[PDB]
């Protein structure tokens, strides 16, 4: 049912050259902010994050892919917007770290309190906090967790493990990282066992490799993960056609898509970032990876299907949805591999929020778990780092510098960046918030208690 | 009491390392907004620019001086907000050129339409646009142009010249530069004799160097700018005693503040960033400029006593004040510097929202121009540019890194950045906006007609 509306357009509206034409407004919006604002129940949550998106990475996806003057029809359409603080905390002194990684953010809105870098679910006295999906569910509702990346990674990992080490994958990596968390040692296991139990609704992205591992202990010792997965009644799906198939996921019969070994496939090709790249080198225009296929489901196509399967619960449903690989390919200084995951996203983000305008108790959330290295210079840059240049949607060239790293990874930045909300409770993301209140709003939006 | 809320405090609330304690919010939002929003014409407008203060200089300047979880008094204290673009043209083919420069920008928001990178109020054929305040002054309101930079710089210059070039500060280098606007050539000549044209009610700000210059032609040739501008009626101070003593300023008796010969001092001094600097030699503490001065006004000073002298007008005032010198000290590589500037910014936005609040129909906006170099860095960073560790409010260190010039001067960036506003119409910069709808914004709240 219509009644808060999504931004329609924000495109430039004519001639970006002619006095009025690069307008994204065409009117006052006091009344359309009026409209967006409701303090009713949130029955539903879908928080889409952008892994390493900040303000910079969704313009230069933008410009590349729909022109300075163009619009992300699902990444730009949410009408409330902040920006939020993202800082973790030195483990041994407890102040500030300015720069945090993806586990200690994920950790921060998934359980409102601060912590260090590389922790999962746990504070900096390393003790354990309940998370959002593990809450949502105890309430009775549905819960789903998706991903582009292995599902082991950080950002999904952190709603249903609680580890010392973001390392601690499997059974092995655990028994060497995060002793105190090994199975065989009285602890509550890896990050894939402990996924294991958590036992979300819907649990679909990459990183079948550690399912390969067998448990050290436990009822399921000696057999591997993945044996333990169909043990214990899951539905195991490894591509598109599986998926599509499924009719129901719920706690009697919970759905695992393991999509790829590692990562998911990146939607783009195009070649890494150089020294002088835009001076010594033609412009870039990137090409689709043949790798993608009709045989592995997009990010928006596991979205949509989340949604169908989590909507069947009367009571509601928390989701969080993941584009891992703008971060990860802004590390690896990418531009195209970069911008088309950050298209990916903008596909799903429009999928959850035409969800959610139709069912009118969804508070759709946009944003990043911090930001990262990639900048837009002028054309004739003569930079120390890594640049390129991009064939843009306009016709014109665009200069995508990675300047702060001489490792092979480039490195996070500390800037704080964009929060976008769509739905009941959205004026929590508005103005200055801190990325634990993103925890706070969720936990209130649901009414749980 | 005042009915539109200035957000009091969204510091941390507590222990930064206890659940809960890092939250900015205290409870929901949602009625807070609603009473933020009202479509009543803006009586007054207060329009305050930081050169180059995008979400990472707000971000490291918080980090430094107010803490991780500190909060600014004024510039993160505007309730409504949104993240704008800031694009210029190419001026041959009119595409868009990805990363602006202060004149092109600060042309957008005054005229409404997109230019080239150096022009000052004329679009890419060359061709004059009405400014802001140019079209305020004919409406009859009072109009005050307020900066920490040169006046004939790009930021104050854009609100009253239209020339082909920016360059173009006084006869000398207009004749040689912008020959199609030189006095003698019958344009309307240099930027300091069109602001002189212009005469806005308060002009205050450094570049009284320029003056000495003489007209080649017109009215007043071979006297001397400074000459003619004492000649036309115009009130001339040059220090803060001088200047608070003033008790009127208007159309037969304008105010030309020039407080210094170029750009006026900066407030904070500190080691320019070097080579691997926060690996190779200690962190930083700011140090106070002793010759920033007493007798100098500050620019929350400078704010102050133009919110006092344009007041007096009952049709309502437009003014622009600039904290200049964030940019130029970040194009230094020199987070001091540039730290310092968007602290002394701050102290104006509070002055600008008091006023606000105490007066009830004043939008007042807080933004940049474009994007800038500075990015927050892990402390143990290896970056190829320049760098600095610095001692900030926490008892931590923060790391900055300037990265992508090799030349003399650091570059803009053309990321979208944060724009929040206070006061009647400031829903309209929620959510996407481009710079250019800020002139429609601000035109349309004053109801120029
Ligand atoms: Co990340
Ligand atoms: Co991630
Ligand atoms: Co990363
Ligand atoms: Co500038
Ligand atoms: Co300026
Ligand atoms: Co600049």
């Amino acid at each position: 049912t219509p009644e808060m509306p999504v931004l329609e357009n924000r495109a430039a509206q004519g001639d970006i050259t002619a006095p009025g034409g690069a307008r994204r407004l065409t009117g006052d919006q006091t009344a359309a902010l009026r409209d967006s604002l409701s303090d009713k129940p949130a029955k539903n949550i879908i928080l889409l994050i952008g892994d390493g998106m900040g303000d910079s990475e969704i313009t230069a996806a933008r410009n590349y892919a729909e022109g300075a003057g163009g619009f992300f029809k699902g990444i730009d359409a949410l009408p409330l917007t902040g920006q939020y603080t993202h800082y973790a905390l030195n483990k041994k002194t407890g102040k500030p770290d300015y720069v945090t990684d993806s586990a200690a953010s994920a950790t921060a809105w998934s359980t409102g309190v601060k912590t260090y870098n590389g922790a999962l679910g746990v504070d900096i006295h390393e003790k354990d906090h309940p998370t959002i999906l593990e809450m949502a569910k105890a309430a009775g509702l549905a819960t789903g967790n998706v991903s582009t990346a292995e599902l082991q990674d950080a950002t999904p990992a952190a709603l249903v493990a609680h580890v010392t080490s973001r390392k601690c994958y499997g059974p092995s990596a655990t028994s060497e990282k995060c002793p105190g968390n090994a199975l065989e040692k009285g602890g509550k296991g890896s990050i894939t066992e402990q996924l294991l139990n958590a036992r979300a609704d819907v649990t679909l992205g990459g990183g079948a490799k550690t399912f390969a591992e067998t448990a050290t202990a436990g009822e399921w010792q000696g057999k591997t993960l993945r044996e333990q997965a169909q043990a214990r009644g899951y539905q195991l799906v490894s591509d598109a056609a599986s998926l599509n198939s499924v009719t129901e996921a719920n706690q009697q019969k919970p759905l695992l898509g393991l999509f790829a070994d590692g990562n998911m496939p990146v939607r783009w090709l195009g070649p890494k970032a150089t020294y002088h790249g835009n001076i010594d080198k033609p412009a870039v225009t990137c090409t689709p990876n043949p790798q993608r296929n009709d045989s592995v489901p997009t990010l928006a196509q596991m979205t949509d299907k989340a949604i169908e399967l989590l909507s069947k619960n009367e009571k509601g449903f928390f989701l969080q949805v993941e584009g891992a690989s703008i971060d990860k390919q802004d590390h690896a200084a990418n531009p195209c591999g970069q911008i088309g995951e950050t298209v990916d996203l903008d596909e799903a983000v429009q999928r959850a929020l035409e969800f959610a305008k139709k069912e009118g108790n969804t508070l759709v959330i946009v944003t990043a778990d911090h930001a990262h290295a990639s900048q837009i210079v002028a054309p004739d840059t003569k930079a120390p780092g890594l640049t390129q240049a991009l064939n843009t949607k306009d016709g014109a060239v665009m200069v995508m510098s990675y300047g702060n790293s001489e490792e092979d990874s480039q490195e996070h930045t500390g800037s704080q960046l964009r929060i976008a909300a769509y739905g009941p409770h959205a004026a929590n993301v508005v103005g200055l918030t801190d990325q634990t209140d993103l925890f706070y709003t969720m936990k209130a939006a649901l009414g749980l208690k």
